[PDB]
């Protein structure tokens, strides 16, 4: 139970570093290199918006910021100065399970190279083509693995205290 | 009444972080990906200007900066060194209610994908198409929720002292 | 007379923050989205240069830097270490009135959406179209209001000492 | 055995500096200057994705971050406060050998100027042309040499203690 | 003679701030908005290179860095620890007069809007058009004025000691 | 022999500052403004790669970093704590002579405005045109002069101790 | 009544010559120089078809051919060989009055330079521009005048016989 | 029965004149003004070929030539020189009924303005737009009416002789 | 008076031949090579229509046909078969004087190379450029000379009979 | 045997009329509407030349002219004036069988819509698309049928005389 | 003197045939393939007009028609029916010498491939390129030779009669 | 010797028909489909002019017209009315041998698909691509064969008379 805290801290810092340093530049050209086979003005905008409603990197930044709020609350309380420890552990567990489930329900496990679109002003159905699908799939899988590790560790400690 | 201060501080910091880190890059391509169905030079400029007079991110930065002025005044006074506390609380309450009302009156609750324009030099009425409407709607709703929380908390403390 | 100093310091810091954080990005696309109805090479350059000789943001940065020089002089003198206080107050007053008058004479109170140009190599008179006129007008008015407040406060203190 | 530690530290810092300062800007135009001889929409995307599944710089950043985790664990343990030293040395050795082998299996020793592509929606086989192949080959060879040096040094110390 | 040092320090800092904060962004589009009336490939490159051999901002950065070297030498000497003071004053005077003369001989007092070019591969003489000439002329004049002030002050002190 | 160390330190810092602040922005448009007279897809890539195998700025950054390694080794040794001084001086001398010779053999003393290319897929020989040749020639000459000064000084001290 | 036949024959031949020699080349560019202010594919086709359902020259050729059929019938009868004369005169009168009335109801008296179109796939209403409107108006008026003359003459002879 | 021959001859000559003089120029731009909403090379060719397999004017020329062959045979026989009259009348009747039926089965009674296409290399279904549909519909109806008249007359004479 | 008839016949035939053989091909590209300096759709059509309301060649064909009508009337009368001779001579004289006067009032004596246009949808005044002005001026002058000769001859004969 | 000559003459005239009146305008756009999926200059020319070495209409005109030479020889002989009749019949038979066989060996029975090309300067194999394949197939089949009829008739008469 | 008339008639007919059959199609693309190195609208029109004021083929048609007028006069006289023969011979001689001299003074003996133009709206001097110069030079020389032959023959006969 | 005249007449008429009916339309697109791999304005004109100085069809028309002049002379002589027969036969023989030799020396026996050009304004050597080379080669060979036949026949008759 001693090493579990050390590894939780290391996993958290590793995740923050990976997201902060490289993720902002895989997605930089997401819409500029999205293209559809069509001559209709406005079809690219509608089809990109329907294929990618919220970008992965925004979701990950939001999750990272939201999973650090109980610590800030505890720190502010202690600065003003055991039950608080229990409650914040419970809240962190709940938040991390919710975020992992939401990731699975929003994105799945892969990013395909083709997309079929039928939104106005596009006439009937059109075919569109995605940028960098393999790298984005790799990123998806890596983030899922890290978040799973964190969930396991927090449940470990929750059950250790009981 | 003890936790209310802690949560107000946490909400303020959370809002600042969310605005500072991600909001500058959803709106980056706002005008470059705005397009209208027309062959008239200058119509895109006029229609973009009429559809989006002040961008959301400018309004939010201004609001964030303006709601922190009473604290700076109090700090400068104390550095030079109860009535001041009362007055600054009143002013903060008023400013935050004004900004929330102004947000509601300026933008509403959604960003549509189509816009109908009838400004010179456009001939009669033309149709234009917006970039990333869903993400911008999500951002709008999130910011409204946070500001509502802050209003509630400040009224709480105002009525607590009385 | 006590609060006047506090509010002058707060106004100065507020102005610096507003100029530094957001103003660099309203004007970023000033020339790339300026367009004229013409087929003559070189007409866009001449008409943009005649319409906007010095950009607003350059003038504001220069003014902000120049109104802080008497303080730097006083600080350097004191570091090396009442008449100096008097003289620097006088100089600050003069500089701020000069800059406000110059702003009024250079730009006025609005930025129009159309511009009429008659400069070589343009044949006769041509019509050109501006980017983001409403936001720029709002910025103009806000900056004028802040500078007026600062002028009033400095005259207040000048007349207080006498 | 005294100098070996000094040179390991120097090699690590040298590698970090080289990757951090210059590598982000050789690869900046990787996809914008990739071009294929074709008139089919979407062929450039598919052929670029098949030729470069994971960019070199992403792999190198990931490797650099992952080879510094045992040190962070040891530091966190000591902050909380010989077997740990042994175990972390073993783990570092294993990680660095794995990463070097993976580099060899993923990329080889050269980047060619031409690429032959046969992925949908491209009709039959098409020819594509790469940007900056010589500089990228030089970078590949340099990184392999540095990582080899590091492997040798860590095996040296492992066998020194035994 | 007391105030002369204070004003020299203030002028130096003012010049550094003006060059560092704004000058990098007037010249950003220098070549992208340079255009010539021609259909010959390569003529724009040759004519831009002949019209602007060294950009103003490079010259000013170089001058600013080179006029601060005697101070660094004196500081390093004193850290290791009157004749040195004399010699460094002489050297600074010489360097600043040389740089002002070189500026006058390289650029003059204005930037014109048209340029006439006769370099290969351009056929006979062609006409080209410059970006932002008025702002660049204003910058030229301002920098000349500041450097003149600095020259006057340094000669003042040189003759004061004698 | 006293001043020689001071001037060596000043030259090193001057070189680092010049390379770090301005050199990254002369070369920014190196490939985007390279153009050849041809209609063949892929010829620009091959001819640019053959004309500029390694960019000047990469070579200079690498050289600057590599000539500071003996100092880092000596510092790490002393932190752990005359022969080391001797050896590191010898190594620095050798490295700086090698880098100067390599510069001369790689680039020479000028950058021409035209380039003649005969690489596949270009048909026979084609003519291409370079961006900013004069500024790049000036930079080449300046860097050679500085490195020569450094070589002279290090040989001076080597022969002083003997 | 003697000259009436001579002038009828001369008018008929004059009309045939004018239609046959020049009319085919005023209308040659009717659709190639028709243009609408729009970016929608297919709008030009629909708007041209709605503005000009049957071209003038087709109608005039058809009318000219149809008003010569009674003569051909009479000639064929006589070749095979007073009541027939009467009947054919009646039929010619009726046909020429019908054709003049139809011309008035189909085309009117002018061809305007602008046209307002609201047909699918055009979005809302668009503005289109016509080629050579003045010449076509002149042709319309001339043809109406000639046909009126012919009607008058044929009624003259009809009433002469009775 | 006397006039029937005269009117048959007149109808035949009228049809020949109408087809020969004007029909070649309604269809002249048939493929050059056919356009589809797509970016796929080769789709316009396939969709035009599927929409219009044999052009109307070719069919009409062929029919006109083929319905005059029995007369040529009879003329050649008589030049070499009642049963032949009978047989040629029968054959003409059969040929004209066959051609009218074939017209009805090939083309129908209208030409629509839109066409829906699903032929390779077009992806799924695309929409295409036709040139001059109303004029072509008018021509179709006129030709059907004339051919009906001719059929009626030939049956009349066939039944007259019996 | 004998030769006058011979020369009138020769002049008439010469004029007909010159108009019929070459004039149709100087004017063929009249609108396709007409160009204006503008980006407004529809401006070329309006400005061409205002500059050239009726083309020269149409006017000349009409005049040639109309001056031969009295001869056709006289021929038809004589075929059916001195006062008629007198009347037709008078009518021919009147028609030829009217046509010459109309030519002078419609076109003048030259065709300029530039045209200044101020018709909707053109914004203010624009400059347009004409095709083949010198050849058209030569043609104008030649036709005026020939028509003058014909007028003189017909007046000669009119006064000869009296 | 009497009717055989009449039908041979009718078939010959029918074939000449069909070829002369319509065939020149199906093939008019043969190369202008031929397109290949490629960016290589010169590939369209080579692939069109390899797909269609001799156009159908040229072959048919040549055949028609060459099968009428024996008649011209016989006519010229008789004008100068039974064995000649025999010889010319034999020659006509041979020529018509040769031309039919050559048609079968050159073109076959269909024109496909796609063509696969591998000629320099095209890189590897490319796909090209044909204009009006169905109409051209119909024309091929019709011409084969007519020529077969003619062959049968000429063999008939040859065997009739013996 | 007998053969001279025969050869004059043959030369005249040969010249007419050569001009009528082929000359109309060398000059067909005269302005469409004329191109200048410039970006100025309207420069091509002015430079083409200045380089080719009257096209060769127009001059040759005019000359051919004008040298046949004396024959028409003589024919008309004889139809109405030695001195006339004399006078018409004199006139033909004069006309043919005048036309040959005018050709020499208008065009010379060659058509160059380059043209240097300095007409408004072209800026300074521009270079333009001609279509088919060699064929046009050959045509010039051939026409001069034929006209010389005709002049010689007519002088021959003039001096023969005396 | 009887049939030789008949076959000469037939060959002459056959050649005239083949040249007149089809040859004008193989060469119609000769320059419009000529293309070179270059970006230099004016290079296509110079290279086309150097590759094809005189077009085949012009040479063939000229030859056909010139080989019929002796017949016209003989006809004109006889109309005015054995040695003349002899002389004209000799002249025809000479002319036909000269024209065949000139054809061989001007064009050879094939038309290649590629052409290598080195004429100003083209830089060094460029590659260009020809239209319809195979058809043009076939035409060349056919014309050579026919002219050879004619030469043989005329020599036959020349030697027959002696």
């Amino acid at each position: 139970t001693m090493i579990g805290r050390i590894l939780l801290t290391v996993v958290v810092i590793f995740r923050i570093l990976i997201v902060a340093i490289v993720g902002e530049t895989v997605y930089d050209d997401e819409q500029t290199m999205f293209v559809c086979n069509t001559l209709q003005p406005g079809c690219n905008q509608a089809c990109y918006d329907r294929a990618f409603p919220i970008s992965h990197i925004r979701y990950w930044v939001f999750q990272i910021i939201m999973v650090c709020t109980p610590s800030l609350c505890f720190i502010t309380y202690s600065v003003h100065q055991s039950r608080f420890y229990i409650i914040q552990v419970v809240f962190r567990n709940a938040l991390e399970i919710g975020f992992l489930v939401g990731q699975y329900f929003l994105y799945g496990f892969s990013v395909p190279g083709l997309y079929e679109c039928n939104r106005y002003p596009c006439i009937k159905e059109v075919e569109c083509y995605v940028s960098r699908p393999t790298e984005k799939t790799v990123f998806l899988v890596f983030m899922f693995a890290v978040s799973g590790i964190c969930v396991v560790l927090n449940l470990a400690e929750l059950n250790h205290l009981g």
